[PDB]
């Protein structure tokens, strides 16, 4: 009788969630495996049918750490190879990651079956995508955020990759989630009618694939150039080197590339620190016709006689005459959690031995920022992390802007799944605004994304290469640009409000 207890019956249901769940991280790169999105998400729906909410709750839980525990692991890498911490420690904030990402699953999967406890098509097709909505925007806004591991993202070389552009990419999420519940419906009700309507839900945004949003612009045609410097992780004879390799990377591309880029904190130095190299770079590239864009750490002294730390992108040669006092820069606004800040450091700070607290805190800049401009060229950039907040780029990008830019450097999580993850994220930017992306990185990701998220060119990870191919800007509004996220919020307030209703009726 034992294996059928009502309790091992929950027990199994958590086993199984566990294994839907890391299902789901086979739907990212690098395994590309679109269909375990709707695998996982099938699963998440059918365990918690005919549950009490803590009971489902669970269930969410289980399946998000299983989803977690299996894509995000990839911070371990990190977290061992600089955190100083023994290995039992490090597995266990790693676990600890993964089980407070997986709160909002289970959050999710309580309140689904609280509200629609009985197995319906409201449930699974009305107020899950709803729901889904609101707590995945929880889980990318409390303590800043970490809205890692979205379905939709899985979609960029997929049968719905054409919603992208007209309601963005969470449209991919809401549409997944209603695809995946009439599915796991249709198979616990063994019933075709639910089976039939997910499929025509999922293959009506087919054709929309091809629709391009965009006008390509031949006459702004230019070469680019992309330095994939490789370096490893307080020496200037080693941030000599780093220039080195950079200069003498650039040195022969300057009159040949437009615009040449280095990735994320290239310059290992303060910009203050860096004024004689800075302006002779600026005049070999002015003499020359190129522009350089590149990273580099500014610690600017401010009103107050004080340092603020930016992660900044910095400007130089032609149609971007470098100086300190140029506004043709931009300054990281998203820090990365635990990585540039620790969550809630501001509040407990008074109470931290001086000695103990790190020399220097990063500053933000602005949410909105102009696009850099070099060599005639308008750029919307992000740094690193940034480019996976869709709603934060879609608003600093403008009519005008011809490239999309991202630098960064993922060499933190050496070999993992990570970068892989990240670069997927970025192309579905290029995809949600019809504009090329440029992707600066110290040892890879390092690729040009079209405007319609495909690889146009790439180099391979952990090499020391310059990538140089011809790029061609876009213009052109795609229906995502030019609204945002406010469709989508009305058609799950439309969804919200009419299922939660029928829950009260
Ligand atoms: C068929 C039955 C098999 C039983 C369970 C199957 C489901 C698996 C998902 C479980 C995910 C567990 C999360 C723990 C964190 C991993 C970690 O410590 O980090 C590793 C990192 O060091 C490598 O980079
Ligand atoms: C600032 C932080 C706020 C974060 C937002 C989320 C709020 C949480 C409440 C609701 C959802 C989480 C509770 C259910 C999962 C825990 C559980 O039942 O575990 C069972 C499992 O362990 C069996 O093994
Ligand atoms: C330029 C503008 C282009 C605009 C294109 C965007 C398209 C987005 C809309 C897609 C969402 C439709 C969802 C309908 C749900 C039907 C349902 O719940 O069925 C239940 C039944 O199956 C039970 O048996
Ligand atoms: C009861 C409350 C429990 C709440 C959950 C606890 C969360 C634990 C996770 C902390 C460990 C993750 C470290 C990631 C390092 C990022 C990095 O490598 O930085 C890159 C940066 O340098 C690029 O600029
Ligand atoms: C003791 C304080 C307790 C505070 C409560 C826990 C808060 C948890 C929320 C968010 C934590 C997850 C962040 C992981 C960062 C890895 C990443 O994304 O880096 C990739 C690349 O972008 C870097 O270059
Ligand atoms: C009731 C019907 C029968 C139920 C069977 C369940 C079928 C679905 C799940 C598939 C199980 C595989 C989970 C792990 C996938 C590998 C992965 O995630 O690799 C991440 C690795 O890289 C860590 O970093």
């Amino acid at each position: 009788m034992a294996f059928a207890s009502l309790i091992e019956r929950q027990r199994i249901r958590l086993l199984l969630a566990l294994l839907f769940g890391a299902c789901g991280t086979l739907a990212f790169s690098p395994y590309d495996v679109w269909p375990a999105a709707i695998i996982s998400l099938m699963g998440l729906q059918a365990l918690t049918f005919n549950r009490r909410p803590l009971q489902s709750a669970a269930i969410g839980f289980c399946w998000g750490f299983g989803l977690f525990g299996s894509g995000i692991n990839w911070v371990y890498v990190s977290i061992a190879t600089f955190g100083g911490m023994p290995g039992p420690v490090n597995i266990f904030l790693v676990v600890l990651l993964a089980a407070y990402l997986s709160l909002y699953t289970g959050l999710f999967a309580g309140v689904l079956s609280r509200l629609w406890p009985k197995t319906t098509w409201l449930r699974v097709a009305i107020a899950a995508p709803a729901l889904w909505q609101v707590t995945e925007f929880l889980r990318g806004w409390v303590l800043t955020g970490f809205p890692w591991l979205q379905f939709g993202y899985s979609q960029i070389d997929g049968p719905l990759k054409g919603l992208a552009p007209i309601m963005g990419v969470e449209a991919i999420n809401f549409l997944l989630m209603m695809v995946s519940g009439l599915l796991a419906l249709a198979l616990v009700k063994r019933n075709w009618r639910p089976l039939v309507v997910a499929v025509v839900l999922f293959a009506l945004p087919f054709p929309l694939r091809y629709i391009q949003w965009f006008t390509p612009q031949p006459e702004k045609t230019i070469q680019v150039s992309m330095v994939q410097g490789d370096i490893p992780q307080w020496d200037e004879g080693q941030l000599l080197n780093t220039l080195k390799i950079y200069y003498n990377a650039t040195a022969p591309l300057m009159g040949k590339s437009s615009l040449i880029i280095w990735p994320e904190s290239a310059i290992t130095d303060l910009e203050i620190n860096q004024q004689p190299f800075l302006k002779a770079l600026d005049g070999e590239l002015r003499d020359k016709g190129s522009s350089l864009v590149t990273g580099i750490v500014d610690a600017r002294l401010n009103k107050q006689n004080r340092y603020d730390t930016y992660n900044t992108i910095i400007t130089l040669g032609k149609g971007a005459p470098y100086s300190y006092e140029s506004a043709d820069r931009y300054n990281k606004n998203h820090l990365v959690p635990f990585g540039e800040f620790v969550p809630l450091e501001s509040i407990l700070r008074p109470l931290a031995p001086f000695f103990d607290l790190p020399m220097s805190s990063f500053s933000r800049g602005p949410y909105i920022q102009p696009p850099l401009s070099a060599n005639g060229i308008e750029l919307t950039a992000a740094i690193c992390y940034e480019i996976i907040l869709g709603e934060q780029v879609r608003d600093n990008f403008r009519p005008d802007t011809d490239y999309l830019l991202t630098i960064s450097n993922d060499a933190w999580f050496g070999k993992s799944i990570g970068p892989w993850q990240h670069f997927q994220m970025a192309r579905m930017r290029a995809l949600e605004l019809a504009r090329p992306l440029l992707r600066s990185t110290n040892n890879g990701i390092t690729a040009v994304i079209g405007p319609q998220g495909e690889i146009q060119a790439m180099i391979p990870q952990f090499t020391r290469e310059v990538l140089t191919t011809n790029v061609t800007p876009t213009t052109g509004l795609t229906p995502y640009a030019r609204t945002g996220n406010w469709p989508l919020w009305v058609l799950t307030a439309l969804f919200g409000f009419a299922a939660v209703l029928m829950s009260l009726r």
